[PDB]
């Protein structure tokens, strides 16, 4: 199965790109490097990038990078093809662009581009690693965070993630406004969550992205920074009922929410995880506006 969410690549209009650098660098506290082409490489560990912003004519999620073990790549790609998505082999330039040893790409019916990839080695970055839960940790494999997406047909997409990509269901959170399905592929409580269309959102939209700090104080600081820098909060500090994350949400200029959280529930043993069910998304806090 998929090992972890290894990278995300977004395209942004020129002004939106510069504004997103503020989000990642000056609120989230990630390291953001710039290259010769004006790209922004958002780093949370030793990897050259975990999130990359590329200039483009429209704001969109351009690629989702699913890291897989070398021994699983060909096999997973085969199951994707059996599910009737065409899988193309990336050339050397594309693989190197992703800082990956190999990449196979496909697009789904919801308009997302997926890339199954084998990782290239990269050095440790002790300072940065002390700040974010990302990739390989002492207590397991986590990837970079989670992505929550809106899709036309939740059940079908859930079946693809589950039966093709090898994700397991963590829990379902259901209340009058929404019905969300949280999926894991490693220690992180969820790497992806799925919803059908709802007030606001349409198939193929990103609901939010989440990054995970290694201390509660990072979250409080970032939250203060949103306010101090004169921005607006989407959801105030709170704790989710399912993942137990201490987090807040902000609306980013690229048109989706960004969540910074702490203390996410770990899936210790995937084989014995019990699917949970919750009637409310939060224990306390998380006040809209
Ligand atoms: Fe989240």
């Amino acid at each position: 199965s998929v090992k972890q969410l290894g990278y995300l690549i977004f395209e942004c209009r020129a002004d939106v790109l510069e504004q997103m650098v503020v989000v990642y660098q000056d609120i989230i506290g990630a390291v953001v490097e710039r290259d010769e082409g004006g790209r922004a490489l958002v780093r949370l560990d030793g990897r050259p990038f975990r999130i990359r912003l590329d200039p483009g004519p429209a704001n969109r999620l351009a690629a989702i990078g699913w890291n897989v073990d070398p021994s699983d790549l060909a096999a997973i790609a085969e199951q994707v093809e059996k599910a009737c998505y065409s899988v193309v082999t990336a050339d050397a330039e594309l693989a190197a662009d992703r800082a990956a040893a190999q990449v196979r790409q496909f697009a789904d019916n919801d308009g997302f581009t997926h890339e199954l990839y084998v990782e290239s080695s990269f050095p440790t970055d002790p300072v940065l690693e002390s700040l974010f839960v990302c990739g390989e940790e002492a207590n397991g494999i986590f990837g970079l965070g989670h992505l929550v997406v809106i899709v036309a047909d939740r059940a079908k997409t859930q079946s693809f993630f589950t039966d093709v990509l090898g994700f397991g269901l963590s829990d379902r959170v259901t209340w009058p406004e929404a019905d969300i399905f949280f999926l894991h592929c490693n220690q992180r409580h969820h790497t992806v969550a799925l919803s059908a269309p709802a007030l606001g959102l349409k198939p193929g939209m990103v609901h939010h992205l989440m990054l995970e700090a290694k201390s509660k104080e990072q979250v409080d600081r970032a939250f203060a920074a949103v306010k101090r820098l004169g921005y607006d909060v989407l959801m105030t500090i709170g704790q989710h009922s399912n993942d137990k994350v201490y987090s807040f949400y902000m609306m980013a200029p690229a048109g989706f929410a960004v969540e910074l959280g702490f203390g996410g529930q770990v899936i210790g043993d995937l084989e014995s995880w019990h699917v949970g069910f919750y009637d409310a998304p939060s224990i306390w806090g998380h006040e809209l506006q």
